[PDB]
């Protein structure tokens, strides 16, 4: 099974990517998970994203589609994969089907622009596992501790007001042209398409995905 998650900044793909890893025993291919790990290690393949990612801006398509063909390649993706922030542009798309890498559903979140600032603000995530809370709409069993681990959570230094407007522009330049491009996959026979409404609560939007995939 492979899937691909679309949608703005803080819609909701990582929070429902856990759901999904566990129904069809796959791991999660998440670029922005990635690249923070490479800058926190100084990995010499995607430590190059710190002051992008600072910027609120995209990281070059030629890095980060380095990163995900060397992820994709090892054994536990041999029987399928998540895609959770990749692709992000035209190109990174464009790249996946030169490289053979059709997937079986693309799954749309939606949610709308005036939404996006409060969901970062209240972001909270546990760097080792790239677990995802909200302070509020999805918070942790104890305050700032994650569930698994018990590990103070953190803030992404990239989750601040104004980074996350600039990601939104990003977002509606380059990466919002990919629900048109994979519609018209589906159209064509290529995959499987579905929108949902990111603005339920998560235990819902999971039954709806539920729905989807069966
Ligand atoms: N492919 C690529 N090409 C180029 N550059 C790349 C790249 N990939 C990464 N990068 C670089 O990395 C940077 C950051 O990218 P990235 O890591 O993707 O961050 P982002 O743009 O801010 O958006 P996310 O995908 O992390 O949010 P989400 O949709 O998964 O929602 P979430 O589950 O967290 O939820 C959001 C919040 O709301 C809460 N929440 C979740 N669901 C709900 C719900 N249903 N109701 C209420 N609250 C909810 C959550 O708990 C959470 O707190 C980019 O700017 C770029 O520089």
């Amino acid at each position: 099974m492979r899937i691909i998650l679309l949608g703005a900044p803080g819609a909701g793909k990582g929070t429902q990517a856990q759901f999904i890893m566990e129904k069809y025993g796959i791991p999660q291919i998440s670029t922005g998970d990635m690249l923070r790990a490479a800058v926190k290690s100084g990995s010499e393949l995607g430590k190059q994203a710190k002051d992008i990612m600072d910027a609120g801006k995209l990281v070059t398509d030629e890095l980060v589609i380095a990163l995900v063909k060397e992820r994709i390649a090892q054994e536990d993706c041999r029987n399928g994969f998540l895609l959770d922030g990749f692709p992000r542009t035209i190109p990174q798309a464009d790249a996946m089907k030169e490289a053979g890498i059709n997937v079986d559903y693309v799954l749309e979140f939606d949610v709308p622009d005036a939404l996006i600032v409060d969901r970062i603000v209240g972001r909270r995530v546990h760097a080792p596992s790239g677990r995802v809370y909200h302070v509020k709409f999805n918070p942790p069993k104890v305050e700032g501790k994650d569930d698994v681990t018990g590990e103070e959570l953190t803030t992404r230094k990239d989750d601040q007001e104004e980074t996350v407007r600039k990601r939104l522009v990003e977002y509606h330049q380059m990466t919002a042209p990919l629900i048109g491009y994979y519609s018209k996959e589906a159209e064509a026979g290529n995959t499987k398409y579905a929108k949902v409404d990111g603005t339920k609560p998560v235990a819902e939007v999971r039954a709806d995905l539920e729905k989807i995939l069966g």
